[PDB]
C-alpha cells in the first residue's frame, strides 16, 4: 500500500539524484570512468580539452568515456511526480527542478524556491524571505 | 513536508532500481556499455556476449559501479521501516504472504513484482 515519505527522508533521496557539481537535480545524467554521475553539461564542461580528474574522488577521466545512466534521470522524474500527485484538489507553481509548490524567494539568487531549494546545500545559507 | 507515495508510485520506484536479470532489487549495481545496469552477480554470470536488455555488445572490463542505484534501494527499504513484525529481506516491507512455487515469504512490493506475479500465492497464517 502506500506509505507517508517523510521531510527527511525525502531529502535524502534527493541527495541522491543530485549533481555534485552544480548540485541541481540531474540534466542527462551520465558517469565516467569510476563510476561517479553527473550532468552531462556539467563534467563536459571539467573536462573540456578532452579530459579531467572526477571531481569526488579524482580519478581520471575521458570525454569519449562517457556513459548515459537514464534510471538516475528516471528517478528525478519519480521525485517530481510524488509533488504533483500530492495535492488534495490543489494547484499552482512549482519548482522547475523538484515539482513542489514555490513559497520562498532567494534574495541572493533572485528566484523563487521550494522547500526542497531551501533545505538544499545550494541556498540553505542564503537569504530568503517568503513569496507574497 | 511530507507526501504519501502511493502504492503505484513506490512500484515505479521499485521497478527503477530491479535487476533485469534476477527480477530483485540490485545486489552491486553495476553498469555496461550501453548505460543499463545489473548487480555485478548477474552479469558477470551471462558473461562466463550482449546486453540482456537491448542486445548491444559488452565486455567485462568495463563495468562500472552504479551506487545512486543501491543507495535509493536503501532509501526504499527505509519508507516502509519508518512507517512501522517479519521483513521482506530485499524491499523492507512486511510480510503477509507465501508463493506457493518458491516456498518462500513475500511483500506486497514481491506479490505484485514480475518476478512472483504469475506465481500461486496464499495469505501466510
Ligand atoms: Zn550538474
Ligand atoms: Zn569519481
Ligand atoms: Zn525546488
Ligand atoms: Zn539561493
Ligand atoms: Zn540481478
Ligand atoms: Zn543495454
Ligand atoms: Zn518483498
Ligand atoms: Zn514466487
Amino acid at each position: 500500500g502506500s506509505h507517508m515519505a517523510s521531510a527527511a527522508r525525502l531529502t535524502m533521496m534527493w541527495e541522491e539524484v543530485t549533481c555534485p557539481i552544480c548540485l541541481d537535480p540531474f540534466v542527462e545524467p551520465v558517469s565516467i570512468e569510476c563510476g561517479h554521475s553527473f550532468c552531462q553539461e556539467c563534467i563536459s564542461q571539467v573536462g573540456k580539452g578532452g579530459g579531467s580528474v572526477c571531481p569526488v574522488c579524482r580519478q581520471r577521466f575521458l570525454l569519449k568515456n562517457l556513459r548515459p545512466n537514464r534510471q538516475l534521470a528516471n528517478m528525478v522524474n519519480n521525485l517530481k511526480e510524488i509533488s504533483q500527485e500530492a495535492r488534495e484538489g490543489t494547484q499552482g507553481e512549482r519548482c522547475a527542478v523538484h515539482g513542489e509548490r514555490l513559497h520562498l524567494f532567494c534574495e541572493k539568487d533572485g528566484k523563487a524556491l521550494c522547500w526542497v531549494c531551501a533545505q538544499s546545500r545550494k541556498h540553505r545559507d542564503h537569504a530568503m524571505v517568503p513569496l507574497e
